[PDB]
């Protein structure tokens, strides 16, 4: 269960960071190390706008055209020249990771600079947005571009959803999105113990093989979730990388709480 | 409301089977006519395979490896050699329409035959896979592979899944599966009234337009559902088809319950 030798096994780095929200006891791994977070940002976005809008208030419909359209958006592409509710766009952002309809969001939140005010109001620093999709998954490991670390990550997670300021019907309305979502199922989802509960939401971006998984996870018996961000990325730019590898983070990470 | 006149509107062809599951009451327009069923078909697939696997036998899991890949499986495309379990197969093509997913399912409960067997059974003569994913979707009016008539494929749905021989667990983990679904929510979901629940599985065959939706429709205030097949295609091969047609298809045939 070393990071390090998972790190070694799968031959890949791994930045994680943990949070147990009861206890605050936290597990860091390369915590503040740069790595590209890919889809795990849109539940942030919407976290975001959960934020500035009341559950009841989800039904308003917004106008979708070509314009708005983005590569994999399975959900919002047949939306060109339709309306959609700020509701729907965040369930196919959350469950299906719709590339349009998460830019949508940012849109509805006010744009990357709105975005970027709010992380700074958390106190999040390195969160770093600075592209919409699809162009946010063009990592660099030479560029801060679209990255964050897992403890900022982490830490914006914890401020904004586990320990934030959304309603009883929005918390659920968005944890419930992670929990039904069966996507990452290879991921944290996959390392944690058989009754434990991960509200998540996953991400690749482009390259080095940055396969990400940040959660809400509930241990059998705990209500209280532990935060965990498992950001992974590889030496090369065309790097697969093995989902076993966060499956197997977590399961170590898990052990710490 | 007239159908005759969704199909001036939208200068397409509409195939309609409603079926009031309590009542019995039906509407048919062209329901005897064939249309590519697509993805609608995953709902039948995952009803069979649920009929001859117990509720608490789902987490049995089945190996992937990169044969059993085809196009357009967000889900299954990160199986490759992994397990995944009969419950997440069944979650991921009922939600993501994930065609991995399905031809898996169909191999489980023993190929295209065993699924034509079935469907004998249930005494439809009609539906007529002969194809897997995704090969299922290169619709052609002159070929009767892979269609059915909106008649047969809703008697089908019906005697499978409405007044099947479905456990009560099974029953609702697939109902339910269908009725969070946000894929086909322009759809019949779209021209339904507001307070009715719809539990559908939308489709589209790469020609003619080929866009349907089948659905467990529940009016607000009746828990048997009205069982409503919806299948749409053009003229032309590359046609784009219309949602708002089935949208505005469901509204009328709902009207007539």
């Amino acid at each position: 269960k070393e990071l390090n030798d998972l790190e070694k096994k799968y031959n890949a780095h791994i930045g994680v960071y943990a949070l147990d929200t009861k206890s605050g006891k936290e597990v860091k791994f390369n915590s503040d190390k740069r790595f590209a977070y890919a889809a795990t940002s849109k539940a942030i976005n919407s976290a975001i706008l959960l934020e500035q809008v009341p559950y009841n208030k989800l039904n308003k419909k917004v106008h979708i055209n070509k314009d708005d359209i983005v590569a994999y958006s399975p959900i919002l592409e047949k939306y060109v020249g339709k309306d959609i509710t700020l509701k729907a766009l965040i369930e196919a952002s959350m469950t299906y990771s719709d590339n349009t309809a998460n830019n949508k969001i940012i849109k509805e939140i006010g744009g990357i600079k709105k975005v970027k005010q709010r992380l700074k109001e958390l106190g999040d620093k390195v969160t770093n947005p600075v592209r919409y999709e699809i162009e946010l998954n063009y990592y660099s490991p030479k560029s801060k571009k679209d990255t964050s670390t897992p403890a900022a990550f982490g830490k914006t997670l914890n401020k904004l959803i586990a320990n934030g300021k959304l309603s009883k019907e929005n918390k659920k309305f968005l944890l419930d999105l992670m929990l039904n979502n069966k996507s990452g199922d290879t991921l944290i989802k996959d390392g944690v113990p058989k009754d434990y509960k991960v509200a998540d939401k996953s991400g690749q971006a482009i390259t080095y093989a940055s396969r990400n998984d940040v959660a809400f996870v509930y241990p059998k018996g705990q209500s209280e979730p532990i935060v965990l961000v498992i950001f992974t990325n590889k030496d090369n730019k065309s790097d697969k990388p093995n989902d076993k590898l966060i499956s197997e983070t977590a399961k170590s990470v898990m052990k710490e709480f």
